[PDB]
């Protein structure tokens, strides 16, 4: 029933999934002279080398590009992290104009989009397992703003005609996540959770301060896609992010 329109969207979701208003939730604003930098985090251990892309798929709510997770083949580990995370997924959030469309902000400024790679716990056994715990998921967030083009995100651009409502899967194998990041590894983390319903208080969140840059074309793309099925009104999928929500009793730490 969930989702980012007037009658249904995030000031909602407290209706059916009361955590929305919970003591973890995400996104949260960045203030950048608030977070502490905090010498003992580790450096941020990001190996996709061997990373193992199957498919994109269109929810009705964003695009995931999903990877086979039954090895460990693409993961994250260091920085605030104990243990090993792997990568299941990756997708983002993004606006009907540059102005507006990224979750997390940085002392209040609001990117054009965001990109969102999951990744859960392996001492969980599996994704589903591992939602249910407080440290069960990893999300690497990394802002996008529009500049110049971003050639590895072109493939993704390139496949959205095909998985345009929802519903729509399409093959999208060998796909390279390491192209999607930008040249530092410095990041913010702070404890939180999943933006979308369930809004599970699951995740570390670690949030890169570098953001990438993509061109106004490739965005464009992103806004030609649709919340509704195939046969339903069109409804352009545009401003799936979140506004962000109380910090409450947290603190970011920065790894710079
Ligand atoms: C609800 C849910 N379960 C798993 C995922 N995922 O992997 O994207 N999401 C979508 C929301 O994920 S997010 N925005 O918190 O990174
Ligand atoms: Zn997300």
């Amino acid at each position: 029933h969930w989702g980012y329109g007037k009658h249904n969207g995030p000031e909602h979701w407290h209706k059916d999934f009361p955590i929305a208003k919970g003591e973890r939730q995400s996104p949260v604003d960045i203030d950048t002279h608030t977070a502490k930098y905090d010498p003992s985090l580790k450096p941020l251990s990001v190996s996709y080398d061997q990373a193992t892309s199957l498919r994109i798929l269109n929810n009705g709510h964003a695009f995931n590009v999903e990877f086979d997770d039954s090895q460990d083949k693409a993961v994250l580990k260091g920085g605030p992290l104990d243990g090993t995370y792997r990568l299941i997924q990756f997708h983002f959030h993004w606006g009907s104009l540059d102005g507006q469309g990224s979750e997390h902000t940085v002392d209040k400024k609001k990117y054009a989009a965001e990109l969102h790679l999951v990744h859960w716990n392996t001492k969980y056994g599996d994704f589903g397992k591992a939602v249910q715990q407080p440290d069960g998921l990893a999300v690497l967030g990394i802002f996008l703003k529009v500049g110049s083009a971003k050639p590895g995100l072109q493939k993704v651009v390139d496949v959205l005609d095909s998985i345009k409502t929802k519903g729509k899967s399409a093959d999208f194998t060998n796909f390279d996540p390491r192209g999607l990041l930008p040249e530092s590894l410095d990041y913010w983390t702070y404890p939180g959770s999943l933006t979308t319903p369930p809004l599970l208080e699951c995740v570390t969140w670690i949030v890169l301060k570098e953001p990438i840059s993509v061109s106004s074309e490739q965005v464009l793309k992103f806004r030609k896609l649709n919340f509704n099925g195939e046969g339903e009104p069109e409804e352009l999928m545009v401003d799936n992010w979140r506004p962000a929500q109380p910090l409450k009793n947290r603190q970011i730490k920065a790894s710079f």
